[PDB]
Formats: structure tokens, C-alpha cells, sequence
């Protein structure tokens, strides 16, 4: 039930490539007929016993997890020669919430973005229940089913919190939390941390000049060298530098995104927290 069978996976397209896995549009069909599911596939871009490892946890991981918010796992295809291993998943039609919103931004307004932020809170705060830190959120990690409902679509960078430990030590550092930069830390504050950053993307409409590494840049300036961003980003950080509220964006919205982007971990709200106040925003907005 949970397992599919590799002849009957028709290749139909490329979707794309994270970190290590590359992401296929298939259709099952095992009548033949092209009536199956068309599904979402997830293997390792090029495999070897870590990633695999690695990989299965993803697998397991993805398998805990029941949420209206978060991708549907479907099962998992073996290759013969255990050369691929495959996460099966739902397929969402619209891709990703970056290149939705890119494009469809005309109809999408600052209440869709708030269903959308909620929408996003929930699945967090889900995981966070199970006691998982994402450490990768972004836009272009969130996929859009329709326009009413996006769902976490990646957890490729997904851990454990150890069973005591409220941390996890140990990629995209304009999203990480400085802890998260300086001591490699990630927890569900890191994770709220991120999530600032998502609300940013979103009020930014993804604007590609307005991405928060273009931002930083501009502030890094473009002449550093290498490693040199990193620390320059750590600097600005710990004096504050911040991004700036995007064109628009209400201050009631922008005061969330500093909020979460806060130096002090405990002082950073939680999803709960965030999920009830967005609602509440939300609601007002009556035009
Ligand atoms: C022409 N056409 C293409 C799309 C469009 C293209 C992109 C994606 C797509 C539909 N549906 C998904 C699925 C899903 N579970 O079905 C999972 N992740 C994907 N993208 C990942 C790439 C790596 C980074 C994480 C996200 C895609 C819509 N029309």
C-alpha cells in the first residue's frame, strides 16, 4: 500500500533540485492506461550511504507527519540496485509559493498573504509538537496546493530535538537565526526566526531585488570576499541590521517580523503565539 512499484512510475517532468534531492513529476500507472495518480517524486540527486541514511530519516520524518498544512506522503519506491530510493508524495499543482506568488501577485492581497502566514504558523507549530526543527523554511520550500491552502513541502534539512535538549547542533544563511549562524544551533525559535523571513518574502511579493540575500547584500555590500558574508552578516546582526519593512507592508505586520527577529531566543514568540495574533489581524481587516 505504502509501496510502489518502480516499472510503473512513468517519468513525466523535472519539478526541481534542493539541497541533495532532486524532485520528479511522475505518473503511477500501473493500468497503463495514463488514468493513475499523477504524484511527486523525491530521490537522492546522487546517492551514497549518508545521504541514504540521511534520506530514510527524511522518509520517517515525513511519514510522522498528518497536517492540512504540511505535503502528503503517499509511500516509498525502491530502485533495484538500491541505486535511488524515492519519497513518493501528493502533488500540488502550483509548485512553489515563491514562483506563485511571483506571478500571481495582481489577485493576491494582504489578506490572501495572512491566510497564507497562518496557514504556514499551524504546520509549525504541528511541528514543533513532535518536537522536529525544519531549520530550511522558506517560500521557496512552501508549496501551493490552490489558493487557499499552501503546505510545507520539504524537509529535507528536518531534525530531531534530542529528548531532553530544546537544541539541535550540527546551507541558506539570509534565513538562519545568528545562534544558528554562530553555534551552528537550531530550535523552534530558529524556526520563528526563519519564519520572520518568510513573512518578509511574502509582503516582498518576491520582488527578485527585494530577496532578503539581495538586501543583505546590499548592506554586506557586494565587494566582500567569501566566508567574509557570513561574518559581515553575523556583525550586522548583532548590531541590529535588520530588514527593512517592504513597500506597503502594514506596521502592525512588519512589528511580527521584528519580533521574531529577535538577538534574545526566549524573547522570540511561538507559533502558537503567532498563529492566534495573525488570525486575530486577520479578522479586523474588513474593508
Ligand atoms: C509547468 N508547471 C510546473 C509547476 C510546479 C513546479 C514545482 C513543484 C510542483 C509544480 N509541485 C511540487 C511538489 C509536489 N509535492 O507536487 C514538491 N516540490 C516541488 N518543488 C521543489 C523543488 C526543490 C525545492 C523544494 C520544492 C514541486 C506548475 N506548472
Amino acid at each position: 500500500p505504502t509501496q510502489f512499484e518502480e516499472r510503473h512510475l512513468k517519468f513525466l517532468q523535472q519539478l526541481g533540485k534542493g539541497n541533495f534531492g532532486s524532485v520528479e513529476m511522475c505518473r503511477y500507472d500501473p493500468l497503463q492506461d495514463n488514468t493513475g495518480e499523477v504524484v511527486a517524486v523525491k530521490k537522492l540527486q546522487h546517492s551514497t550511504e549518508e545521504h541514504l541514511r540521511d534520506f530514510e530519516r527524511e522518509i520517517e520524518i515525513l511519514k510522522s507527519l498528518q497536517h492540512d498544512n504540511i505535503v502528503k506522503y503517499k509511500g516509498v519506491c525502491y530502485s533495484a540496485g538500491r541505486r535511488n530510493l524515492k519519497l513518493i508524495m501528493e502533488y500540488l499543482p502550483y509548485g512553489s509559493l515563491r514562483d506563485y506568488l511571483q506571478k500571481h501577485k495582481e489577485r493576491i492581497d494582504h489578506i490572501k498573504l495572512l491566510q497564507y502566514t497562518s496557514q504556514i504558523c499551524k504546520g509549525m507549530e504541528y511541528l514543533g509538537t513532535k518536537r522536529y526543527i525544519h531549520r530550511d523554511l522558506a517560500t521557496r520550500n512552501i508549496l501551493v496546493e490552490n489558493e487557499n491552502r499552501v503546505k510545507i513541502g520539504d524537509f529535507g534539512l528536518t531534525k530531531v530535538l534530542p529528548q531532553d535538549k530544546e537544541y539541535y547542533k550540527v546551507s541558506p544563511i539570509f534565513w538562519y537565526a545568528p545562534e544558528s549562524l554562530t553555534e551552528s544551533k537550531f530550535s523552534v525559535a530558529s524556526d520563528v526566526w526563519s519564519f520572520g523571513v518568510v513573512l518578509y518574502e511574502l509582503f516582498t511579493y518576491i520582488e527578485k531585488s527585494k530577496s532578503p540575500p539581495a538586501e543583505f547584500m546590499r548592506m554586506i555590500g557586494n565587494d566582500k570576499q567569501g566566508q567574509m558574508i557570513v561574518f559581515h552578516l553575523i556583525e550586522l546582526l548583532k548590531n541590529n541590521g535588520r530588514l527593512p519593512r517592504p513597500d506597503g507592508c502594514p506596521d502592525e505586520i512588519y512589528m511580527i517580523m521584528t519580533e521574531c527577529w529577535n538577538n534574545n531566543v526566549n524573547q522570540r514568540p511561538s507559533f502558537r503565539d503567532l498563529a492566534l495574533r495573525v488570525d486575530q489581524i486577520r479578522d479586523n481587516m474588513a474593508g
